[PDB]
């Protein structure tokens, strides 16, 4: 077993690598969508991961898609954030925190002025989203159509993740991780199924990973490669957003590309929630060859899938997502090889401390 020992991911070192995987819990504070001390205490109760990716969170305003997911845009956010980086720091632990920018998958209630959200084309998500209730309750409602950015527009959006990333520094986070997958504003840029634009952002896969590739140069530029991770979900379908019918070719493309970047990890989802087809070894070998950074693998990991790949050299860490929603200390009970605590779904999305702190430890 190797799932036990270090791991040098960019600026920092991990002690394992069972890392938690970024969760969207929606227990922030409205107005503001500010972080609280609740949440500090969720993420201090699982600091023994290797690393903790913290939940989606928003890079503007404008990239706000749910009702309760939190904000690194605004003095408050930031200070709430800074209670919780040094939480996790004061118990050993370390964690990056995942900038988005929801695109398409948001709705207009939510958005500055009620006006409608943006993204790549002016194509409805034809999904959902989660919203609050009149009692603060989460509630899904359909997706409301988007706005096609404008060329103009662009550079703000690779400015807003430059800020955000400027304000992740300052708020103590060790790395943080640029959500170019499920579907949100940076996959809709790389997948042609939801990008229809005749510009230089749209048409070939080069001008499809124009804007992901700009946004990781800037946040590059602003902090420091070794503080860079990216997460993507380039094979298969995610939340309506396919990849192509060149998604192979062209995901190899994109991560050449990062590579040459010199950034901290790769950080690959590989599949849906509702499932999907799986990596096939040669693929992890086409990325494992162009990738020379930290590449981290998430989807239906058991630990023992986690300990063959990593003893394949195809991987070196693996996130988990549900069981370190139901068990704080994981890894413990994976290196003890004892049982988890059962998950409770009806409460992953909002509500309060049931079902987000109340899971025991060992
Ligand atoms: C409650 C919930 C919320 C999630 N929120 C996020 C998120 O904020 N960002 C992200 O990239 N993926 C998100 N995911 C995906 C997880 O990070 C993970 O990849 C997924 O749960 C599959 O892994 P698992 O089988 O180990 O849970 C979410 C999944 C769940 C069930």
């Amino acid at each position: 077993e190797k799932l036990f020992t270090p791991l040098k991911v960019g600026a920092v070192t991990a002690p394992n690598r069972v890392f938690m995987a970024p969760l969207t819990r929606l227990r922030s504070i409205e107005p503001g969508d500010i972080p609280t001390p609740l949440m500090g205490e969720y993420y201090r109760q699982r600091a023994s991961a290797g690393l903790i990716i913290s939940e989606a969170t928003q890079i503007s305003a404008q990239a706000k898609g749910y009702a309760g997911a939190p904000g690194l845009h605004s003095p408050e956010q930031i200070a709430a954030w800074k209670k919780i980086t040094a939480g996790v720091h004061a118990e050993d632990g370390r964690i990056a925190v995942q900038l988005w920018h929801t695109g398409r998958i948001s709705h207009s209630s939510i958005q500055p002025g009620g006006q409608a959200p943006v993204s790549a084309s002016a194509l409805n998500a034809n999904t959902r989203t989660s919203l609050r209730d009149e009692n603060g309750n989460a509630i899904r409602v359909d997706t409301t159509t988007p706005r096609a950015l404008e060329l103009d527009e662009i550079p703000g959006i690779v400015n807003d993740f430059r800020q955000a990333v400027a304000n992740a520094r300052e708020a103590g986070f060790d790395l943080v991780e640029l959500h170019s997958a499920h579907g949100y504003l940076l996959h809709q840029f790389l997948s042609p199924s939801s990008n229809q634009r005749t510009d230089q952002y749209g048409g070939s896969v080069e001008n499809r990973a124009r804007l992901v590739l700009e946004v990781v140069d800037a946040v590059c530029n602003e902090w420091s490669a070794d503080r860079i991770g990216i997460r993507v979900s380039p094979i298969g379908t995610f939340q309506n957003v396919d990849n192509g019918p060149n998604e192979e070719a062209d995901a190899l493309y994109l991560i050449e590309e990062l590579a040459k970047r010199g950034i901290a990890y790769l950080h690959m989802s590989e599949t849906d929630l509702a499932g999907g087809k799986p990596y096939s070894e040669a693929f992890r070998q086409k990325v494992r060859e162009r990738f020379h950074g930290v590449i981290i693998g998430a989807g239906a990991y058991t630990a023992e899938k986690a300990e063959d790949l990593i003893g394949k050299g195809l991987i070196d860490a693996v996130a988990f997502g549900r069981d370190y929603i139901a068990n704080p200390d994981l890894v413990a009970r994976l290196q003890k090889k004892a049982e988890l605590n059962p998950q409770r779904p009806e409460s992953f999305y909002g509500g309060g401390a049931e079902g987000y702190t109340d899971y025991p430890s060992l």
